[PDB]
């Protein structure tokens, strides 16, 4: 069981970006199955389109075509790679001090950003072209500020004062309209409408010093989801406390990092699931929780009840 | 150590066959100990009948002796053979699509059954000649889970299980041929059908959330079944007649993303004053043996009264010695 | 991942010194947070004050100052360097037989003691200027083989000699005050406190079963607790408010057994209790423990003052990443 | 911490030789302390004579002196090397098929012994030049004879059916005079005098399928010990059932190795140890085993009740 170096889901959701020192997989979420596996190499970062057959691959920068297995292009940076995020119109390429942003189509270069140092390789993406938006940390070289960058136009919008300490953590919304930040010390969320401004939502959470890792919307905005260190997720609805809450088992390995994604709602058989949670159908919002010792869990919440959420299954990545 | 891709039982569960990326080796599991070995390359596939020295070795088909150190015969096919099992009467190959059965004896080709995908290449024999059936997962082209009970005596299919309502995940035959167990790729439910009428006889929930399953064997007397799967558990249900009558723990090193297959031997005696059991001197203790595809062995003992937790005597290693 | 060779927190424990093969790093605890690195090369003793920006680098002996990225002196020894320790007024460098006593303001050399041989590199040197002692062990030279020199660094002269142990000493600690003084003998099943005023033992501790080897001693900040780890892969917290030890800490499974491993205790802090199901008040008051492992984790737990008993982790991070 | 390839004591039992995937290590063992180490390499065998600076290397066979930092001889085989064993007169050198047998002062070849093939490596040599015997298994091309080889002429003097089975474990007393053998059932060890033949003592062990891994005579003979693969080492006394037995503890790892080496009996004192056994000192026969995850253990057997051992101390190899 070689070790993993990056794992991740695509801008919907319904796929699972995994790539370990010999290669990489390319898994799915609800029909579970191995879509495409390639053992070339030890691989940094897999970042994957909304399907469409289209891979980025970061040595441990390439675009690849799964269908044609064909290379589109190459590209070298001054500096080590630390995040990639793509939408249907650009493509952007986060260094330590740089952020480059590319035409997907075409592949010339567009604009450069000079940005003060990000050591954690922080960037986010609107996914939908509607609305083509960049948020990026600004750190003074006022310390949470994040910069609104107009990809559409190739010019900042607006700079927020999001959070007094460092951003730990920065998600946009899929139609473009929210962004979410978290603090270093990850005990308050705030989510900005990235049109004005405004502040609209505050969340608690992380009572003792456990260190927020991701943020993820669902599909429609309708909640929010938030991964740590604490082998706990949370839940948020942007209909304070949070809304239902994930507990991993305990048997798992503790020495992981986790992320998670909301999905829309669909409809589970109970005669499938004997024991646990026994109305033949119902329905439940699916949460994917995808860890690095190789486990993707599926758990599902009731949208009026919230609270502790089960667990439907446990899948072996890598196998 | 070498990275190994089969393990299995023999058809009495007296004995070991495995497969190395460099050869084969075939243990056995009493009076343990190394019966045969081959370094030749990567074996896929390794099958072994009642004793005997016949073997079935699948490169990653051919028949040896290991006691004339002979060739029988080979057989190639146009796909990739994705299982193999025997029975002292009938050879029988899977391929993707096709089934291929052969007689073991003169080796002529009898029947060929043309079945829809099974990428997982899953069966079932029954060994004992008396009650010769093959049963194979029919999906369509819910209508998920439907079994062809296929009679290798007569070579006709004899009746159509509506199993499960998802695809079947793993299938096994008791000894004579009598029983069969099926359960579907969320291995939540496990289902015992007679193969004689098709009746469904027992209905077993395994676990709480939908786990795969890797492999499910009946005891040499029927009395009890054996289910392992990805939660580093293997529980045991009692056929003598829901929930799991006991169940076997593997110790926390264990990496969890191990293949097990196990099986369940007679009942022995066992002196309960050398091991505090926790008193008469000795006790029957039904011995459970259970292979790790990491490469070591485990010996547990079960309680047919009390069941339980099942405490673990020893500890061996394939690999090596 | 660099192999790292020495990790140590601050006089206050709320800061971390580390030092890789490829260089130095500093952290802090509460708002975790990486200050300061330089990969310039081996470093194998890091030892910080109370914050004020200043190091003390060995090479795998020069004084920086990391806000200023300057130089305050540069000296050298004729052997290697074993151990350093400052409080806010005197700085000392030992090496296997000499010590060097140093004004942290001046730095010029104040004192040298000629001991016999110490290849352990053991000392223990009070962090408040009231009551600055170092403590250092004096065996004989080749049954009072534990004996422990108590020196005085504001007049440089000894004030007594202590009868610590039979066997040779292990491991040495004084409080924050300079109080106290805790010693730990090869064997690692006793461990006595000392009042260094008086020089009478005032408490006596049972460490674990069998005897094994002690890393580090530790006191709390308030003198509640003394922290010890030993290669058990087990962390004993005694309580100094008066024998057994009073809560154990044990490390997640997974974890490497070969792991030198140091630890602090922090002041009490509110802990919400509906986030975490201690098994209720919404906070309740416990005592945060940092322990920080060679293998590059820093594990987190919480102890109550009345319950006591095997503690709960809350979080881990990863150290160089 | 690198993970180490050998573990063996020395012919008296007072000392630990170890070899690392980086390295080799000596260390002692009353007062237990790192003796010598060196970051050169892997290291398969390391084999050392009477204390003497005298080593025995094989990499992953040359005869260094590490007080002089010199080598004596370097020396090649067609094959792998198994085993090596010596005492003050002879060098041993045992290939799979082939038995090579040195003069340890000149270093010229004397003989070659001719075998049917030895997978494990075994052999039993006796460490006392006045009686030097060798000892070695001789299966079919009677699975059990064993060739009773006199060193001092060179020639076989007489062969034993010590067992019905395939021999799994063979040891040699200190003075050369007995011999023990343990067949791969576990079950039955027997003891057999070299200058006539007859069996001497037959021992009942191993109730289920444990197989055995070593077997070692005590200095003055009183004991034999037995380390098999269940986690639990029994004592014999040469004076039916096992005399006492020793119960590692459990947290231990099950992946281990275990060699043991009873010495002479020593004086420990009750007073250093107030949490366990609680007269200041009693005379109690010391027994040492080392297991491949790299710990020492002590225990200590009373020579008139036996039973399970009391645990003294667990001291940290490799570290």
């Amino acid at each position: 069981s070689p070790t993993i170096n990056f794992i991740n889901f695509n801008q919907t959701g319904t796929c699972i970006s995994l790539g370990t020192s010999k290669g990489f997989k390319i898994f799915n979420c609800e029909p579970f199955g191995k879509f495409y596996s390639e053992d070339s190499g030890g691989y940094a970062i897999v970042e994957m389109l909304f399907s469409t057959s289209l891979l980025a691959l970061v040595g441990i920068l390439r675009i690849i075509n799964t269908k044609k297995h064909s290379i589109i292009c190459e590209v070298t940076f001054p500096t080590s790679i630390l995040s990639v995020k793509m939408n249907k119109s650009r493509l952007v390429v986060l260094l330590q001090e740089q952020i480059y942003i590319y035409d997907i189509n075409t592949m010339r270069l567009l604009h450069t950003i000079e940005t003060n140092p990000n050591p954690r390789g922080l960037m986010a993406m609107s996914p939908s072209v509607a609305n083509s938006y960049l948020v990026y940390p600004s750190p003074p070289k006022k310390n949470g500020d994040v910069i609104v960058f107009n990809l559409e136009t190739l010019q900042p919008t607006m700079v927020i004062e999001a959070h007094k300490g460092e951003i730990a953590a920065m998600a946009i919304s899929f139609d473009g309209t929210l962004m979410a930040t978290a603090s270093d010390k990850g005990t308050i969320i705030r989510v900005f409408d990235i049109e004005t401004g405004d502040k609209i939502y505050q969340f608690r959470r992380g009572t003792y010093a456990t260190r927020i890792y991701s943020i993820s919307f669902s599909e429609d905005s309708q909640y929010l989801a938030v991964t740590g260190s604490s082998k706990t997720v949370h839940i948020f609805k942007l209909g304070s406390r949070h809304f239902a809450s994930l507990k991993l088992p305990v048997e798992t390995n503790s020495h992981v990092m986790t992320i998670s994604s909301i999905g829309s709602p669909i409809d589970i058989d109970t005669s499938e699931y004997p024991e646990l949670f026994e109305e033949p159908v119902m329905k439940m919002v699916p949460i994917r929780v995808v860890s690095s010792d190789g486990y993707l869990y599926n758990f599902v919440m009731d949208p009026e009840r919230g609270g502790d959420c089960l667990i439907l299954s446990q899948y072996s990545i890598l196998m």
